[PDB]
C-alpha cells in the first residue's frame, strides 16, 4: 500500500531516529548557532566545528536523506501513477529532503534520476531549485483540491503531522515554497518574488495550530535529541544562549536548562569550535536543550512563526506580502512566544535598550579562550526609521531565535545575508575556510566519486568556483565580494 512507503520518507522532516538526529540536527547544525556538539570522536579539532570534518562525517547527510527518500519516492510514483494525495505527499516530502541537501552541498541529482539507477547526472543548483518549485507546485495543486473534501482518510492512517488534514499540509507546502523563495532571492530576485507572492496567495501558516511536529517521533515515540543529549554529545550553543541572555529573553526556560556545573545557575551555552578540543564530560553540566529533558516531546518540523518572519523579510524587499514588515515581525515574535507557552511578548517587544550578550566561559577553569564579544547590537523594539541593514538584522535575529531548534535556518540565513551573526569557531582547521565566513557548504560524497564518478566530476564544474571544497559558496549564498 503506497501510503505506507510515505512513513519512511517522512523521517526527513525532523530526523527523530537517534543517528539521523545527530547527523542532521547535531553536527554541521552547530553552524546555525543553536546547538553545540560536545564530542570530538578521537579526531581532536578535525571535526565539523572547526570546518574540517572527516569524509564519513561530511558524507552522512547525503546518505541519510537519500536513504529516506529513495527508492520510496519512485515506488510511490509508480504505484499511484503520478496522481492523488499520496503522490502529492511523496513529492512534497522529496522536495523537503532535497531542498535541505541542496542547501548543504549544492548540485544534486534530481531531474535525471530514474528508478534504481546509481549513475544519475547532477542538476546544477539553478536547475534543481527550479525543478523542486515545479514539483512543489504540482503537490500544491493536488492538496488544494483534496482539502475542499475534508480530512483525507488514506493519508490519516500514516500522517503523524496533521492526521490527514490537507488544509494543514497546504499551508505547510506554501510556507516551504516561501522559505525556498526567500533562500534563492539574492541570486534570483525576480523569480523568487514571483514564487513568494504565489505562496502568500496560496496561504501560509498563520497560527500555532498550523505548526508541524513529528508527533510520534517517527514511530519511535521518543526523540533523538534526548538520546544524543544523554550520551552526552549535544548541548546548548553559546551563541543563541548569549543573544537571549542579553535580551533577558523569557523563552530561555522553554528552550534550555540552567547550567548545574556551579552554584550560580543561569543559562550558559558551549562554544562551538572551542579553544580546547571538545570533550563530552567537560560540558556535561552546561545548559541542555529543553527538548532533551523529556523524551516523549515531539521533534519540530516547521513553526507558524517562520511564515510571519519570511513575510516580514519579503516586505523589507518591497514584495507584496499582504502586510508590512513591522506587522509581520511583531506577529512572528508573538507566535514564537505562543508556540512555547511563554508570556510577556508585549513588554519584550517594547524593549528598545537590551542588546545581544557577550559570552563568557567561566564554569570550568582555563576556558576564557572561549569568551566571545557579540558582534550584534540589534535591539528588539521595531524602529520604523532604522536603516535597511538594521531592519533586516532585526527580522532575521528574532526569526532565528523563534525557529528553534532548527539545524539549517541560522546557517542558511547567515550564508545568504550575514545575519544572524553566528559565532564562528575559535579557529579554522581548513585552509579554504576562514572564521569571518565559516564553512560555506558540505562536499560531494566519497560514494559518489567511487560509483558515480563521471557525473560527480562534472558537478564540480557546476560549483561557483569549480572546486569541491568546504569553503566554496553555493549558488544562492552571498559571495566574498558581497554579490550573489
Ligand atoms: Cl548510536
Ligand atoms: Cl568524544
Ligand atoms: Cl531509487
Ligand atoms: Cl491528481
Ligand atoms: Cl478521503
Ligand atoms: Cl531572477
Ligand atoms: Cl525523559
Ligand atoms: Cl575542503
Amino acid at each position: 500500500p503506497a501510503s505506507n512507503l510515505l512513513s519512511t520518507m517522512f523521517n526527513v522532516y525532523a530526523c527523530p531516529q537517534q543517528n539521523a538526529c545527530q547527523e542532521i540536527n547535531c553536527m554541521w547544525a552547530s553552524f546555525s548557532g543553536q546547538v553545540t556538539a560536545t564530542a570530538n570522536w578521537s579526531f581532536g579539532k578535525n571535526i565539523f566545528a572547526y570546518y574540517n570534518a572527516s569524509e564519513g562525517h561530511n558524507d552522512s547527510s547525503w546518505g541519510r536523506l537519500y536513504g529516506y527518500i529513495y527508492p520510496s519516492f519512485f515506488l510511490v510514483e509508480n504505484s499511484t501513477e503520478k496522481k492523488g494525495v499520496i503522490y502529492a505527499m511523496a513529492q512534497l516530502t522529496r522536495v523537503y529532503g532535497m531542498q535541505l541537501l541542496a542547501s548543504l552541498q549544492g548540485p544534486i541529482p534530481y531531474t535525471q534520476m530514474k528508478a534504481g539507477e546509481t549513475e544519475a547526472p547532477y542538476d546544477n543548483e539553478q536547475t534543481v531549485w527550479h525543478a523542486m518549485f515545479d514539483d512543489l507546485d504540482n503537490a500544491i495543486t493536488i492538496l488544494k483540491s483534496a482539502a475542499t473534501f475534508g480530512v483525507n482518510q488514506d493519508l490519516a492512517v500514516v500522517d503523524q503531522f496533521y492526521k490527514g488534514d490537507c488544509s494543514k499540509w497546504l499551508k505547510f507546502a506554501n510556507t516551504l515554497k516561501l522559505r525556498m523563495a526567500i533562500r534563492i532571492s539574492g541570486v534570483e530576485p525576480e523569480y523568487a518574488q514571483t514564487k513568494a507572492q504565489e505562496a502568500v496567495l496560496g496561504g501560509v501558516m498563520e497560527s500555532v495550530g498550523d505548526s508541524s511536529y513529528d508527533t510520534t517521533n517517527g514511530g519511535i515515540n521518543e526523540n533523538g535529541y534526548a538520546i544524543v543529549s544523554g550520551w552526552p554529545e549535544v548541548r546548548a550553543n553559546a551563541c543563541l544562549v548569549s543573544y537571549m541572555n542579553g535580551y533577558n529573553d523569557p523563552r530561555r526556560p522553554a528552550y534550555f536548562t540552567p547550567q548545574t556545573q556551579t552554584a550560580a545557575g543561569g543559562y550558559v551555552g558551549v562554544r562551538s569550535g572551542s579553544a580546547e578540543i571538545p570533550e563530552p564530560t567537560v560540558y556535561a553540566n552546561y545548559s541542555k536543550l529543553f527538548i532533551a529533558t523529556d523524551k516523549t516531546l515531539p521533534q519540530p518540523v516547521m513553526y507558524a512563526a517562520e511564515a510571519a518572519f519570511l513575510r516580514a523579510e519579503g516586505a523589507l524587499k518591497g514584495w507584496n506580502m499582504g502586510g508590512d514588515a513591522k506587522t509581520f515581525y511583531e506577529k512572528g515574535v508573538r507566535l514564537s512566544f505562543e508556540e512555547f507557552g511563554v508570556s510577556g511578548a508585549d513588554d519584550y517587544l517594547a524593549d528598545a535598550t537590551s542588546i545581544p550578550g557577550n559570552y563568557v566561559d567561566n564554569l570550568i577553569a582555563g576556558h576564557t579562550g572561549n569568551n566571545y564579544t557579540n558582534q550584534s547590537s540589534i535591539t528588539i523594539k521595531w524602529e520604523d526609521g532604522a536603516d535597511d541593514a538594521k531592519k533586516l538584522e532585526r527580522v532575521l535575529t528574532q526569526k532565528w531565535i523563534a525557529c528553534y531548534p532548527d539545524p539549517m535556518n541560522g546557517w542558511a540565513d547567515f550564508r545568504r545575508t550575514g545575519y544572524p551573526r553566528i559565532f564562528p569557531a575559535t579557529e579554522s582547521m581548513n585552509a579554504d575556510c576562514n572564521t569571518g565566513r565559516g564553512q560555506r557548504r558540505l562536499r560531494f560524497t566519497r560514494s559518489e566519486y567511487n560509483n558515480n564518478k563521471a557525473n560527480v566530476e562534472a558537478a564540480v564544474s557546476m560549483l561557483s568556483n569549480g572546486k569541491d571544497s568546504n569553503g566554496t559558496d553555493l549558488w544562492w549564498a552571498m559571495k566574498e565580494n558581497g554579490t550573489y
